[PDB]
DNA sequence: CCCGAAGTCCG
DNA sequence: CGGACTTTCGGG
């Protein structure tokens, strides 16, 4: 069965546009773990939209066909690409797609694709069907996969005032042993960006609470200003 | 335009 | 360990 055709006439126009120079910068930014084609978000932008203006956006049955073929092209655009795809759908997308953005998280996995499928897309799903947090979350944590643990975090990081903050700090509780970065990042990131809405709780947990010193430190580069350093 | 959100280098 | 500094991206 060949290529669907959309993928492969995005694969012919991206490749007619790499830059193998800007590749080698843009593969060790990643820790050499993708080749690059050596395009940069605003041309890649455009070369999609090339795409959509000539051949259409493909049928909605065909949604995750397009996805899963693009994140198994080697060139990490293909995957950036992909999430900008699946955005277009986005109207489309609902509760039963949480086992496909499962296998995207697992899949090709690094900071760059799994912070922009788990804040944006799992995040909505789950402000919407909150009683489906308690069949995935428990597992996410329990595994040994790191970017299930980091999604698990970072779900809720947009909620604001509709973060369920004993669940949050339950989740953090978890996972804050952990010598993982990503994780020890992951708990400094959401703490400091849910601090933008409830510092004093924040400021309490931390205070309080075990966490690794970048967990903390990262939670409270800002509200420090407001409580003060003690000597 | 601005600001706030991985990476290297150094003590 | 953590400060100083870097480019790229998204949002205001
Ligand atoms: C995630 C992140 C944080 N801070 C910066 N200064 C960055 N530059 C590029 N990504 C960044």
């Amino acid at each position: 069965v060949p290529m669907h055709p959309f993928v492969k006439a995005l694969q012919e126009h991206f490749t007619a546009h790499q830059n193998p120079e800007k590749a080698e910068p843009m593969a060790r930014y990643m820790k050499n773990h993708f080749l690059f084609l050596g395009i940069q978000t605003p041309e890649r932008r455009q070369l999609l939209k090339d795409i959509i203006q000539i051949h259409t956006l493909p049928d909605q049955k065909d949604f995750q066909i397009i996805i899963r073929e693009l994140w198994d092209l080697p060139e990490r655009e293909f995957q950036a690409a992909a999430l900008d795809i699946m955005q277009k759908y986005k109207k489309h997308i609902n509760e039963t797609h949480i086992p496909f953005l499962e296998e995207l998280i697992v899949t090709k996995s690094w900071w760059d694709s799994v912070d922009s499928i788990v804040p944006t897309f799992l995040g909505d799903i789950f402000l919407k069907h909150p009683e489906l947090i308690s069949a995935y979350i428990p597992k996410w944590i329990a595994s040994d996969n790191i970017w299930l643990q980091r999604a698990a975090i970072l779900f809720q990081l947009k909620y604001k005032q509709k973060m369920d903050e004993e669940l949050l700090f339950w989740i953090i509780g978890q996972l804050h042993s952990s010598k993982e970065f990503f994780i020890q990042k992951a708990i400094g990131w959401v703490l400091r960006e849910y601090a933008k809405t409830n510092p004093d709780v924040v400021w309490e947990y931390v205070q309080n609470n075990e966490l690794a010193p970048l967990s903390k430190r990262e939670a409270i580069k800002h509200i420090k200003q407001n409580y003060g350093i003690n000597n």
